[PDB]
C-alpha cells in the first residue's frame, strides 16, 4: 500500500506500488489518459491521484481516485498499448 510517484501530471499524482515493475514506457499513454480525464473532471471533481499497475503486456490498469466527497467518480480503466482512442475510454 506504499506508492512511489511516477510523475505529477497537472496536479494529479501518478502513482504505482513501490516495487511494481517499471512503467516509463507507458508514460505517453498515461499522460494522454490523464489529460483527457482532467478535461471532464474539473474543479473539486479533479482526481487527486491515479494508480497505474500492470503494463507488462499490452494492457495497463489506471485507477482514478477522487476526494472523498467525489468518490462516486472513482474509476478503474483498462488501456491498451496498441488499441488507440484513449479519448473515448479516458473521458
Amino acid at each position: 500500500s506504499k506508492f512511489r510517484l511516477l510523475e505529477n501530471v497537472n496536479g494529479v499524482e501518478v502513482l504505482t506500488p513501490l516495487n511494481h515493475p517499471p512503467l516509463q514506457a507507458w508514460m505517453p499513454s498515461i499522460r494522454q489518459c490523464v489529460n483527457k480525464y482532467a478535461e471532464t473532471h474539473t474543479g473539486d471533481s479533479a482526481p487527486v491521484k491515479v494508480i497505474a499497475t500492470g503494463g507488462q503486456g499490452n494492457q495497463l490498469i489506471l485507477n482514478y481516485i477522487h476526494t472523498l466527497p467525489h468518490s462516486n467518480e472513482n474509476v478503474t480503466l483498462r488501456i491498451f498499448s496498441e488499441q488507440n482512442d484513449l479519448g473515448s475510454i479516458c473521458k
